[PDB]
């Protein structure tokens, strides 16, 4: 069950992932590492998740078996579809971003591969 406050404790690679998909020095220097609240509200199939990572509010609104356009870091509106294994595993691709966020009781793992580089959030429920 995605519905829950999510506050970061370690990401590995940040600065690297950040860099290879295309983003400045300005919004990578927000979250280097300053924790951020992913605030998630499950209501039913309609999905939203807040991420607050230093000073960058990015809200995002998916509804899963539906093609939603989603504001990710560089693809600024991109269309996926959602599609969620029970009620704790959420498996979707932006461009070329496999994003498996994977609940575990309280850690949100988001395990988001590039193709070399393995974005890995490790978020306990606050």
């Amino acid at each position: 069950s995605f519905s829950g406050k999510y506050q970061l404790q370690s990401q590995e690679n940040f600065e690297a992932f950040m860099k290879a998909i295309g983003l400045p020095e300005e919004l990578i220097q927000k979250g280097k590492d300053i924790k951020g609240v992913s605030e998630i509200v499950q209501n039913g199939k309609h999905f939203k998740f807040t991420i607050t990572a230093g000073s960058k509010v990015i809200q995002n609104e998916f509804t899963v078996g539906e093609e939603c356009e989603l504001e990710t870091m560089t693809g600024e509106k991109v269309k996926t579809v959602v599609q969620l294994e029970g009620d704790n595993k959420l498996v979707t691709t932006f461009k070329n971003i496999k994003s498996v966020t994977e609940l575990n009781g309280d850690i949100i793992t988001n395990t988001m591969t590039l193709g070399d580089i393995v974005f890995k959030r490790i978020s306990k429920r606050i």
